[PDB]
Formats: structure tokens, sequence, C-alpha cells
């Protein structure tokens, strides 16, 4: 069986199971290779994306695929929702939807060319985060973990990355054509398009530490939390451009449900251009 609660360290997404029917669970299985399929194909349909299926899983009386992207430099993780009649057909998968999760799935496939457009910075604050772990006591995700349970958009074991999300319109006119681009005309290409869209914000970076304490708190941690941002602070290399704040919990997870925003933690800022 799978316990409730597991060491971050140890969990690899076993257990993991979005709120689902017993027969949505089952066909999510029975159909996990056409399933996979027609969430790709959803992905290059809207988004001009070659991306890879992680999980499939039931989702309410449908299932849900999760995907990883790693295309032109553009990465992220994502998921979308299928109904069971998802299987058929292999026509088309051009969505007309203008709501709000079509935005929201816009903005999460966005992080991905916001990780391209700061990379070096970003690759740097990784290495940074596996630099410290020891001295700071804390580990991230496992690989398993965010592969085939997050779908936020850029995520790896130490932190995710939120952008704006915008309509599917707005992508197709300002994000898609930039993906072919060379990486000097894509970053000048992602400047005009916040100046055209006026966007004067700047994508948020937050860490996912798990404390390796069997004894942590808020109250016992914080000073190390402020001593680190003081460190990453000094560090001329990670994104000084962009909006970067320390978080750090206990050293569990939920396994059905390894939601890090629903857990306690302390949050240190580290850069801020708000």
């Amino acid at each position: 069986s799978v316990p409730e609660e597991m060491e971050a360290s140890k969990y690899v997404g076993q257990g993991f199971q979005p709120p689902a029917e017993k027969d949505a669970i089952e066909f999510s299985k029975k159909h996990k290779d056409k399933i996979a399929k027609r969430g790709e194909q959803f992905f290059m349909d809207n988004f001009g994306l070659k991306v890879k299926a992680t999980n499939v899983v039931g989702s309410g009386d449908g299932v849900e695929v999760f995907v990883h992207c790693d295309d032109h430099d553009i990465v992220f993780n994502a998921s979308i929702p299928f109904d069971k009649s998802i299987i058929e057909s292999d026509s088309s998968l051009r969505s007309e939807d203008k709501g709000d999760d079509m935005s929201t799935l816009v903005g999460t496939v966005l992080s991905g060319f916001e990780y391209r457009a700061h990379k070096e910075e970003l690759d740097n604050l990784t290495e940074v985060l596996k630099e410290y772990k020891s001295k700071y006591k804390y580990t991230g995700y496992t690989e398993n973990a965010i592969m085939k349970t997050q779908n936020s958009g850029f995520r790896n074991e130490y932190y995710y990355l939120t952008a704006i999300p915008y309509t599917l319109d707005e992508y197709k006119r300002y994000f898609q054509p930039l993906i072919k681009e060379d990486d000097k005309s894509f970053r000048d290409g992602m400047r005009n398009s916040k100046k055209q869209l006026k966007d004067k914000s700047r994508p948020y970076v937050v860490t996912t530490l798990f404390s390796t304490k069997d004894n942590f708190t808020k109250d016992n941690t914080i000073d190390e939390m402020i001593d680190f941002s003081e460190v990453l602070k000094k560090k001329k290399n990670i994104p000084h451009d962009l909006n970067v704040s320390l978080q750090i919990s206990n050293k569990y997870i939920n396994t059905k449900r390894p939601n890090y925003s629903k857990k306690e933690v302390i949050e240190v800022g580290v850069f801020n251009h708000e």
C-alpha cells in the first residue's frame, strides 16, 4: 500500500491521484497510449510545441495527461483534462476555448518561454540550490515526482517559475512565432511581446524545499533561511532581474495530492521588483 504522507526525498509519485471515479481511473490504464498520443497532439495543434506524456490518470469522470516539453529550449510541465470520448478520433484538437482554463494553460506554457529567455541565469540558480542543500539542510522534490505529478509550468527539483497568462489568440499572435527564432532574436521578441501586451511585471521564481530536520519548525529554521537569502543576494550570476522567493517546509509530502502550496512554509524574499 501507499501511506498518506512520505518523506519528499523518497516520494516518486506513488499513490498520486487527482479526484476521480474508479471507472475513470480504470479507463486511463486501458487507453494509456491513445490518451498520451491525443495529449501530445493537443499541445502540437494549439501551441506548436512537441511534448512527451509523463503520466495518464483518471480525473473527474474523464482522464488527464501530464506532459513535459523540452523543445527549442522551451521547457515546462503541464496537464490537460479530456473526456473518455478522446479515444474516438485522431482529428484536430485545435481549441476554441476562450475561458480561464485556456488562459491559465497559456500561462503554464509561457513559463517555458520565460525559462528560455533567462536560461543561463536560471540554470545557475539550479546549480547554487544543489550547492547549498547540505549546509541549509534541505532537498527538493525527486525528478520522478515533478515529472509525474506537477503541471504548473517550468519546474525542477528545487523551484518552479510562473508567467503571466494570455488567451490562445494572444499566444498565436505574440509567442508561437518566436519558437523557431535564434536565442538573441527570441529574447528580443520576448521583450517586444511584453511592451505590446503592456506587462511591466517580472516572472516569479519560488523554491520548493523540504527540510531534512526531524524537528523542523518555522521558528527554528527562519534564521537559516534569512542567511541563505543573504548568500543568494551576493551571487552575481543568478536571476537578480526576476522575482525570487525562498520557501522551505518540513520533510513530508502528501502522496495522493503532492501540493507544496498547501504546506506550512517559511517564506523569505530574495529579489523583488513589485
